[PDB]
């Protein structure tokens, strides 16, 4: 109703704008932002103001106007903020306050050339002594979802999802460079592979025309990866996006940024006190402060995380645990049932042993915390232990109940890795089509030998989520996937 | 073969080293690289390193064995270059020498621990005290394919392979820098997206189950970073992967980098001088010198660009060409067919006359050269020319034969990219099959209006090509598209 006669009234004025000339120039130019004369000129009075001639020209969108009758003022807002300017009849050119600038409406696009003062109230303004409409805005300026469908209109008006964006490009470049001073080499490994690997998860398929071959959308760097490795670049990593089909969820999207890391002579442990260095660098570089409010608690990434097995992480959730049924499938099997876990016929001992781990303990891990000792059985890339060869070398990273991040010792056998894929293989004939595929190639790369190594990754969503302050991963990503 | 003999022997080998105990430590230590010591103590003589105990620990690759019977030398090879062992048999434990060390074979991942000295050739060694195997190599070290395939082995032997891609790593790094200084936020848009835009290319279709949705890949970036400069981010850029479905050629990849930036109230002459500016700075601090050695041509990046339309680059490159056949459809149609082009029932004038500036022109621009005044048919996300509606404010960018990037002047014009849009639909219903799909958000987002903004992007595999003296763009790309 109300919102359709702005729509014709707005086209119309833009249609007028094309009848008398150019309705869409191109070439005004400004020397200055919003950030950058607050950043500058906050602090100074209206005697400095006014000895200093400074004049500037700013361009963004008028987002508020209050037209007094030959005096008016603005509410200018761009890249670094809003800054308020003075529109005056008599001190702009003949008609543009009259034919003009009293003809706009809220949300175009203009810019404004002036002197800088200070109003009553101390605040920083621009007197203009030149004033044009850059674009002309055919809407006027904006349930819950519909910000994630148009996130143009989300960052318009809260000025807390432009925070949350900006911090997470501010963090991505701090890993960035935490990752270079140490001697780590960023690569770009495919995006589309013949065969996925590295994780476990439905993998998009498409098809490729010019060759009539069927490929798989990346569900992990890793094994192209850990073959850089064995090329000799034994410091390297990739923050990049990885593509899974199984589902929307809060900490969930179909395509999501991950890093993973991968340097040569070490074991798990040197990944601990890099994952926790990380937290710290960001925290401190970042935010504040190594004190992170997130939700209702608060993270102190200058504290070590507190580390715990997965059995330990069992029993300590649910005391009421007999650790004896985890040395036995039907006991084991029987216990995911009482918890409510439906088993499926392809899992093992270790597998059922794993998810009782995510139903019992996961939701609880609260501060950051580690949890080693995996079973080999859902860990097929990882080293074998030395005193337990059914457990690997391996740690999950948790943070706020939710996994962050993953990393082990990578496996390094050749035949070990050879008869891992064989089992991946007989679980996706068994009816797991989350189960990792054979690659030859990767195994051929073994078998050139691959230094002892440690690998690390991290969903890159999840922690600028918790850097963010922000609970669901819709929040800290552009442009999600909906529900049409 | 002989090989599968070697093969065989190294896997029983292997074997043994299973029997006696562990045959995977993971646990050894190194704390130099070989381009560290190479570039603290290459400059000092025998006589300052006899008087300093200087002992380090180094891991890698044994690339050359020479046995002399109970002194040894060794060449050792890392991340950062090649050192040199000295194995004595009497300066290490009893029994390293001849019960392991004699045993070992070329390839092995090894680590040693000595004291630094000085050969009586003036080559950095160290005098090993300790040694042990990390890792046993089961086959042993290595034209045509093998490197593109197993690039594992090419990364190993040649070493021009290794530091064409370091200086890919510096490249990109260098980028990043280059536009944050500028002011410029990176960003992350889909990977995948409903409606695919931003160029024009067969895109890959897959589905996403939880959604029930056919899902394209990104063929561009262009129509969300914009989406993100309604928004108001008015400096954005991303350096991510695109794909397209096309084949395997001497300048193409089905996945392959792309840098996107888009700047508001700025024209297309901005981003030219952004570009000459790019260009020189990456040559200057990657290269150490403005001018660059590719294949047999020198490019100045202290030069500016020729610049050139693409009327200007038709009658340049074919003097014969009578310039009025290029404004009637039957003439420029006729005249393509002269020249070998196939033209296809959904092509329109402006289609013509561009398709046969690529059978001209193209090719013969070695130096790089800027070509503007593009027709609007081929241009659909461009701004409209003042003088000439039916060209465009745009450019191509060309380096060596091939196009580097293009750029242009956005267009913010609502009624314009809808009917441009409906001109593409127009085109895949006349069987172009790289014609754009309706976005109908993204009009939506111009009806919220943009400001005046200029854009840009640039292959950067193409980049790396012209920076590392590679001709194919296979050698640039770590693991390119093969055939099976
Ligand atoms: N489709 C779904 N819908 C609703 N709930 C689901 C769900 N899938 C799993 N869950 C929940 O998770 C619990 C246990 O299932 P898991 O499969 O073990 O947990 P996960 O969160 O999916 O981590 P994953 O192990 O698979 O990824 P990876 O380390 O290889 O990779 C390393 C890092 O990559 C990140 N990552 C992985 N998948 C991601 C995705 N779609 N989106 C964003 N980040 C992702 C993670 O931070 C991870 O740490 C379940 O009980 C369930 O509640
Ligand atoms: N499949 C094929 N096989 C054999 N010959 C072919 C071929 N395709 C084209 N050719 C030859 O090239 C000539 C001209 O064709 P064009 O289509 O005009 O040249 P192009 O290299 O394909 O640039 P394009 O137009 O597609 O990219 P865009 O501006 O959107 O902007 C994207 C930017 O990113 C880069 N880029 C685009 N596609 C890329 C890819 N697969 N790999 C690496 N970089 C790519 C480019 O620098 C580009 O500027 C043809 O006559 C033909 O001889
Ligand atoms: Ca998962
Ligand atoms: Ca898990
Ligand atoms: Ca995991
Ligand atoms: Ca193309
Ligand atoms: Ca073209
Ligand atoms: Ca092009």
């Amino acid at each position: 109703i109300d919102f359709n006669d702005e729509l014709r009234n707005r086209r119309e004025k833009l249609a007028a704008l094309r009848q008398q000339g150019v309705a869409f120039p191109n070439d005004f130019r400004r020397d200055h932002t919003s950030d950058q004369l607050h950043e500058e000129f906050d602090a100074k009075d209206n005697q400095e103001l006014e000895s200093l001639n400074i004049e500037v020209s700013v361009a963004g969108r008028m987002m508020t106007r209050r037209i007094m009758g030959k005096a008016s003022f603005v509410t200018l807002q761009d890249v670094g903020g809003r800054i308020q300017l003075y529109v005056a009849r008599d001190s702009l050119p003949e008609g543009v306050y009259n034919d003009q600038f009293k003809k706009w409406d809220l949300g175009d696009i203009i810019g404004a050339r002036g002197t800088l003062f200070k109003t009553q109230t101390g605040e920083l303004s621009i007197h203009c002594t030149e004033l044009r409409l850059l674009d002309k805005a055919l809407r006027p300026l904006p349930d819950q979802e519909v910000r994630y469908r148009q996130r143009y209109l989300d960052l318009i008006a809260n000025d807390k999802s432009r925070q949350t964006f900006v911090v997470r490009s501010k963090i991505l470049a701090a890993i960035r460079q935490f990752m270079v001073a140490r001697g780590f080499m960023e690569v770009e490994t495919p995006m589309m592979q013949v065969i996925p690997g590295g994780a476990s998860a439905r993998p998009f398929i498409t098809h490729h025309n010019a060759l009539d071959l069927d490929m798989y959308l990346r569900i992990a760097p890793e094994l192209y990866l850990k073959r850089l490795v064995v090329g000799g670049f034994e410091r390297v990593f990739e923050i990049n996006r990885n593509f899974r089909n199984e589902g929307i969820s809060v900490r969930h999207n179909p395509e999501f940024t991950m890093m993973e890391l991968y340097m040569a002579y070490a074991d798990y442990h040197d990944l601990i006190e890099l994952t926790e260095s990380l937290f710290r660098t960001l925290a401190q570089e970042v935010l504040g402060t190594t004190k992170v409010t997130y939700g209702e608690h608060v993270f102190d990434f200058g504290k070590p995380f507190e580390k715990l097995t997965m059995r330990e992480a069992i029993k300590k959730y649910r005391p009421e645990t007999d650790m004896a049924d985890l040395d036995n499938f039907d006991a084991a099997k029987a216990l995911a049932e009482s918890i409510g876990i439906t088993v499926e016929k392809s899992w093992g001992l270790g597998r059922i042993v794993t998810e009782i781990f995510d139903e019992v303990a996961e939701a609880h891990l609260i501060q950051p915390t580690f949890i080693t000792e995996y079973p080999a059985e859902v860990s097929p890339l990882a080293r074998r232990n030395d005193v337990n060869p059914e457990i690997t070398d391996r740690f999950e990273f948790f943070i706020g109940g939710r996994e962050i991040g993953n990393g082990f010792s990578e496996l390094n056998d050749a035949e070990d890795q050879a008869e891992r894929f064989q089992e991946q293989v007989n679980a996706k004939a068994a009816g797991d089509d989350e189960a990792m595929f054979y690659d030859e190639d990767y195994v051929t790369a073994l078998e050139y030998g691959l230094p002892p190594t440690a690998g690390l990754g991290i969903g890159i969503d999840r922690m600028i989520m918790l850097f963010t302050n922000s609970h669901t991963i819709r929040d800290v990503i552009l442009f999600p996937a909906m529900r049409p």
